[PDB]
């Protein structure tokens, strides 16, 4: 019964487990932190910036792709401004080799068919949704995220199916889900990238009010096991304590983790600067100065596990559970 | 062997689990918060105000009755003064009674358009003589609460009430065992209040007894359902997220006590010192804004789980255990 | 994998309420350790200098428990304390009021107040025991932190032989094999409690320790099937652990620290506010502390339908709480 | 991937077994190899802030093992690992008498160790040490995920087959064989050994010591090889636990951060070792025997005459995660 087999089911967070070290002939220099989400969406680092208005504008989106990651423009702005941001990220020096100057010192840039760097944009389910997407695709966007707090509402699985039949070339990133059965629902709907983030962090703290949610580690693990039957990558929204948890997330079966908070202090994020230092997280600095901490930490984490790439990381991953007594320290 | 088998019983409270979502066609607005306790005892929201001295009198009950819930008028004053308060919540509406229906659409009344009201009665020697006045004031639910919750003493006075005049709804508590929940049902109980031990009632520090509430609710609700009997969960409800768990654990309604303390509709004088008012404790204010909050978020939880009514919620209720670092 | 076994304390469990036919009046909280060792309350004062001397032994007896005279004193001076207790109540006409004054007082066949003693485990021990039985002391203890000590067993073998009719309380143990070895030494009463890290540092420096619910159950099981009672040493914070310890199989609960600042403690008094010196503030009479415990014991067994302690530990039903139980 | 359990030191308590042993009898004398016979199961960590030549002298005086730290030139390296060798021969009778428990070589010269890196430089460093009659070297690093360690060990082993190469640092069974079959007669156990460990996130990997120690000591004992605990130990109880878990010797640094012999300056009315300012902890002999006592005390309750006695005979239980600090 669905009233008998419920209670015993156990959940798990990132902090509750540790990755078991392996015989490593692999070094952080050698390791590959690249993941393929699509032909269009070829990332060189497993990171995406959230589509938050306090996280990613055009100033922020460019910085991510310059490194090799991905920027998701926020939907909390007029389409005119929104459609411009995407193409502004697309027009910086993107789509041409003419500016070798920009090619000269951003080694691991992630790019599309035209050699343009990759940018994504958030699209709401608010009633005039398609018009907000027609401007972005024609702004040559590479991806859009149809996400709500109702991240698995029929309406949010609706405007996914209403787009795939409409658009051949658009990569639909869907979310958020918490279960493997909810992963399939998005994928069958027309989702080539699935996002896991129900009660991920404080982004949708419905645990205290709605009382709903699934522990992120298991949420990442379960969904990834289902999305692999279609070769579809998953996005690890929230749950991350530090970059050591990136190592735990990318081993559960994830291709990319997406972050918001860690971008609250960088200069490329929206927020009037002030010399003490705070925006309108106080300050963090250049995005290039924060990224290598995330990457370096992941490099050694898989250099510890003998993972050359992110694929072998998942196939040959074993965890070990910590007791609830002395885990905080 | 109650010596070599006792140890393995593991318990759980609401703050140890989470409700797993479902493929939801259902959304908050559509869902129905309505809940039925009996023939004359039926609500529109799964909320009752506890029978405490600082929480519920005629003032609180009227608001609760109109908001769709129920109030339980305490047993610590004159019988006539408990009779004076009941009918006051009864003669609020009496059927060309028109204006108040527009005031709030969720009103919970009887078959004669009269707002429902409950009341606790002590289980002492002069109980039935105090219930005596309550049944004349047409109270819709009597509560048999005592420092002794399930013990034989409380079961005695359910047999006496039901055997003599069986018109009224007998609510009795508290139980924690399925065996205990059923025993009152056989006595004459129609709705059962569940809750022995909150984890900080306060009967675990210097008594060492009790049952974790989440398990206590499930264990009682499962057994009571064998007789088609509804149950009330009493205690363990920390916030808005735990009500949904309590409601998914099997409970029909969720009775809250201290949550309605500083609420404006609580009995007692009002004292102002700061800006925010205070009670003779933070003046919460109009009961609605808290109740609306308690149900406006409840719709989200059910919408997440894809339930249009409290029915679907329990049949397909799925939980997930909070691990070690998840507790923190 | 020799790590799997789980050890519980009283902080790890609760008692599940049972069907009760017992009111707080009906229970007998009387307890027997031996034919010459019977008590009216399941309490013992620890054999410490901050805890028990003559007056504490008198007071504890006058409440129904047993006082264990501590051995940090001369051989003559320990016999002196024993003397006072035995000559406390004649059994005649002069001391009848005390019988009226304290109904629950525990005594021997000749109406003399029961008193326990305590000795070391050296060559000097017998010469101390000499003076103790000379003034007719009832119980004797040879207690330290050591668990399966070979030294204590050697003494019990020597003490029981010299005095076949004497209540030897050895301790402390936390294993069945050790408890089995003590009964195999001639003892008839067992102290149980090795390394409760909640209070002492046995676990910190030695790494050795046993959680006090596991130790009690493991020892009470081994001792019971040979007609032997046990005592739970260390790990009781209030009435809660006490009831849990008694249901775990323990006949008596020995307390020292909690009793340390009581009026009958050997500690001196000085002021403002009252305090007990040589540090602990002042509480009051031992009687208040006792009926803060025993009264709660009547409440604990009451929710369980037990009318006697035998009824309790036989039909005890433990529930194992969850991780976030007290935290929330 | 997730049901696998890992235990720390705070997870375990040692359970008292047949105490047929007493501290006047028990031996903490531990062996690593024929040329490495220790009298106390401790090893100083080769760190800038832990071991100098002076510290290597005092450590061995009690029968431990001082590993000279790497962060110096090869010149001043071998100068330090030669001072300890010619610190005493029996030429000075009292200087031999004053420290009877001392650990020594064939000529009665103090036992020494030298911290050596993986790299191309190391052979020149190692050879300079073997010229200074070094007893052992440690080829350990957190940079061990470059298998150069394994490459170096055998490389060094081929050249020096009578050398006491200490390899590390591992925490799994399959990596143990990799080190052992590489020629490492001593294998270091531990990944994540910080007083606070941040490598589990900053670097990104780690495993609880008790699990690490026990598991690595399983395959290491199947083919006769002793394991060693690195850091990870805070109290004397932590010593007894992992030792019983199949370990022969424990390594510490931070705990002995501000000793007299430890590198650092003594400043001031209180004394502080500016080694980051660590208060004075006394002579090494003092800060050591506050452990060995508790170590001898832990084996007593278990009833072990030695560590092999302890390793074989000891068994473990598990505490509860619900309360640990609050229940203390």
């Amino acid at each position: 019964a669905m009233w008998e087999s419920k209670f015993v089911k156990e959940g798990l967070t990132f902090d509750d487990v540790l990755l078991v070290p392996a015989k490593s002939d692999v070094l952080p220099r050698e390791v590959s932190v690249k993941t393929v989400l699509s032909e269009s969406l070829q990332l060189n680092i497993p990171l995406i910036s959230a589509g938050m208005d306090t996280v990613t504008e055009a100033d922020m989106a460019i910085a991510m792709a310059r490194q090799g990651g991905l920027g998701i423009i926020h939907k909390n702005m007029s389409i005119e401004q929104q459609a411009e941001q995407v193409d502004k990220v697309k027009r910086s020096e993107s789509g041409g080799i003419k500016d070798i100057e920009k090619v000269i010192e951003f080694p691991n840039s992630a790019k599309d068919k035209q050699g343009r760097l990759l940018v994504g944009a958030a699209v709401g389910v608010t009633a005039d949704a398609m018009t907000r997407i027609d401007a972005l695709v024609k702004a040559s966007v590479d991806a859009i995220v149809l996400d709500t707090a109702h991240g698995h509402s029929q309406g949010v699985i609706d405007k996914v199916k209403e787009v795939r039949a409409k658009y051949p070339s658009l990569n639909i990133i869907a979310g958020n889900v918490a279960t493997a059965e909810a992963t399939k629902a998005l994928i069958e709907a027309g989702a080539n990238v699935v996002k896991v983030g129900i009660g991920p962090g404080s982004i949708c703290t419905t645990r205290v009010v709605a009382g709903v949610g699934v522990p992120q580690l298991t949420a990442v693990y379960d969904c990834a096991t289902e999305a692999r039957k279609h070769g579809i990558p998953v996005i690890a929204d929230g749950g991350i304590k530090y970059s050591g948890d990136m190592v735990k997330a990318l081993a559960a079966g994830a291709h990319v983790v997406m972050l918001g908070s860690m971008f609250a202090g960088v200069a490329e994020s929206p927020g009037e600067t002030e010399i003490r230092q705070f925006k309108v997280v106080p300050y963090k600095g250049p995005l290039a100065d924060t990224v290598h901490q995330l990457v370096g930490g992941l490099r050694a984490g898989m250099g510890y596990c003998g993972a050359q790439d992110l694929e072998f990381l998942r196939e040959n991953a074993q965890f070990i559970r910590m007791s609830g007594a002395g885990l905080l320290e």
